[PDB]
């Protein structure tokens, strides 16, 4: 079986690379430093749809990526979530939060209209991420 | 020695302990809603846990989320470590249904909490204990 990224996720992200299990994506909303991990298992919707090895690997990847994100952003608090009420394909949000951000202290989802990235600001972000993760 | 954060204690009912995490039911009957609270003093982020603890946390999230989906026959699980207000690391595991009060939004802060009926929550608790602890 072959894997491909859900079209809704593809539309809302910038592809920055691949880990052993997960595709690594930057969300195009610039309100927050916001990544997705998308495990490359066909038909996976819930974490428990992954096999045991893959579940363990997903935790390793959440650990690695969330630490890199906190180091780059010096954020006050990480938010990590697998929600998927609208998009079936298993994806894990990893979001850097700050007390001064647009949604604080609430969770980000649905609070603000998405902000477009400045191309230079996001490339610096992506570069910093690539160096730390890989 | 580890202790549950006062706000978590106020908002939950204690249903038992796994090797790493305390298992709690949220006092909001709008959703079948659990917390896993790793019993590591001072833990705030998942990355504050050591590698073994993070691995066991994934095992416990998987076990509890599978049991919850089996009991509730829910449409979708939502799993999240947010912690914007309460520093102590806790993982929400929530059963979502298309007919629920917040659907399709994430639940947090949407609706006023509902009080549990004492019989229905006890039955939910016993059913969980049977699945999780043999």
């Amino acid at each position: 079986p072959a894997w491909s990224l859900h079209s809704r996720l593809k539309e809302d992200t910038i592809d920055i690379g691949d880990l052993p299990l997960s595709k690594v994506l930057v969300i195009k909303d610039a309100n927050y430093p916001w990544l997705l991990l998308v495990p490359r298992r066909p038909d996976a919707v819930e974490i428990i749809d992954l096999d045991e090895v893959q579940q363990a690997q997903l935790m390793t990847e959440i650990s690695r990526v969330s630490r890199a994100l906190k180091e780059i952003t010096k954020c006050d608090k990480l938010n990590i979530a697998a929600l998927g009420n609208l998009v079936p394909q298993l994806h894990v949000h990893i979001i850097a939060r700050r007390t001064g951000d647009a949604a604080w202290p609430r969770p980000v989802w649905g609070v603000m209209q998405p902000l477009a990235h400045d191309a230079t600001e996001v490339q610096n972000f992506i570069s910093a991420l690539r160096r730390k993760i890989w």
